[PDB]
């Protein structure tokens, strides 16, 4: 059995910073101490710095058990797991490889919530952006069973460069966004980012190389509001790539349920070998959000980073499988695939949307169901079943073998299927 955390000089309190306490856990567990394992009982942890994960280490947390963000440091990350060191900015270290790591149970607050002004966050004053875990250059790692508490316009989990990743059964719920922010800045806030490894993208480290992240399922877990903010703007995907960076492969996403999302479940662009199966996806009415997009909303968009110079390596083997959508939204689409302008480079292919279920009843629908636009070869799209809305399918600029089998249309009101040339 485990190393207690207490037995470190944790206290259970919202007030003594257990920062130190619970990384000596962690440290002499790194050792071999309690055989890798670290014990979490019941309470409120409350960190003032960053908490380092190391090597082959196991933490197990009681579902009573609170990790409390308090990193409050102007220009400085407030993310309180990385699994390399950090001191601050502009001294920045490469991050060594490191395996093994699991974290299981309880909460973590990321403490983003809004003043009542609804400028910063309440009892982060100082910062710029609030998050869980920073997980640069890893391989096999297990986020199991967490609930995930109010990040501050930020990432709940940055899985970056990383291979063998799991986000299991666990819970995602508040993302706090300032009235101030423009568009452009808000749509960048995916809760889980999959992203290749770079100081751009992850500004936490030296490792510049571009390594892909790889073999990263997330599955069985929830994405919503929570009572102190409203709703994941995206729940899972990346908004980066570029001619250095190697795309992130075999990713799966799976039996998830996506509630009430602002912009996206699912939105990247740079993906290889991807499997979006079995999930949820619902979109309520503007009227019934805490959180809501005017310029509209793709429940899956699979789409093609803005760059008109280089052949990027755009999306390829998408398959979004057996999802099922509930929308009564009228602005918001069920599935996206594209190349967004004529004028990229690249080519988007593979692709296959089937058995998918979508149950549009908003009233004077804006959108199509599904869009699938300028994609190269290989395009299947079938057996899907679409009750309600004005368009159905729309398949745009696309060549190669296209096939078009056994959907079923009901109750639409304008074009089921509709080829543009
Ligand atoms: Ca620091």
């Amino acid at each position: 059995t485990a190393l207690s955390v207490k037995d470190y000089g944790a206290v259970g309190d919202g007030i003594h910073d257990d920062r130190q306490a619970i990384q000596d856990a962690i440290d002499a567990a790194a050792q071999g101490l309690g055989g890798g394992n670290v014990y979490f009982p019941e309470g409120t942890y409350l960190v003032k710095e960053i908490v380092f994960l190391k090597s082959h280490t196991h933490l197990e947390l009681n579902e009573k058990a609170t990790i409390l963000n308090g990193i409050n440091i102007k220009n400085h990350p407030s993310i309180v797991f990385m699994t390399g060191l950090f001191t601050d900015d502009g001294a920045q270290v490469e991050w060594g490889p490191t395996e093994d790591i699991s974290y299981s149970g309880g909460t973590i607050d990321m403490n983003g919530a809004l003043n009542e002004e609804g400028t910063k966050a309440k009892n982060l004053p100082l910062i710029n952006s609030s998050g869980a875990f920073a997980i640069g250059n890893s391989n096999n790692v297990t986020i199991k069973n967490v609930t995930f508490k109010d990040s501050y316009q930020g990432h709940a989990i940055q899985i970056a460069g990383s291979k063998n990743v799991l986000v299991d059964n666990s819970r995602f719920l508040g993302q706090a966004l300032p009235k101030t922010m423009k568009d452009g800045q808000i749509i960048s806030k995916e809760s889980i980012q999959i992203e290749p490894l770079t100081r751009k993208g992850f500004p936490y480290a030296l490792n510049d190389d571009g390594k892909k992240s790889e073999n990263v399922t997330i599955q069985n877990s929830y994405f919503g509001k929570s009572d102190k903010s409203g709703e994941l703007v995206t729940a899972i995907g990346t908004h980066y790539q570029t001619l250095s960076t190697q795309n992130p492969s075999n990713i799966k996403i799976q039996n998830n349920h996506f509630d009430n999302m602002m912009y996206a479940g699912v939105r990247f662009t740079g993906f290889t070998d991807v499997l979006i199966k079995g999930n949820r996806f619902d979109k309520k009415v503007k009227g019934e959000s805490v959180h809501y997009r005017e310029s509209g909303a793709a429940l899956v968009n699979a789409y093609s980073y803005k760059n008109t110079k280089d052949l990027l390596d755009l999306n390829k083997q998408v398959v979004i499988a057996e999802n099922i959508f509930n929308i009564a939204d009228p602005k918001t689409k069920a599935i996206r695939v594209a190349k967004d302008s004529a004028e990229y480079l690249g080519k988007v292919s593979d692709i296959t949307v089937t058995k998918n279920v979508i149950n549009n009843n908003s009233k004077e629908t804006e959108q199509p169901n599904i869009e699938l636009l300028r994609v190269s070869d290989n395009l299947v799209v079938s057996e899907n079943s679409i009750f309600g809305g004005k368009e159905g399918i729309v398949i745009e600029d696309s060549k190669g073998k296209i096939t078009v089998l056994n959907n079923q249309f009901y109750n639409l009101s304008g074009k089921y299927i509709s080829f543009i040339k």
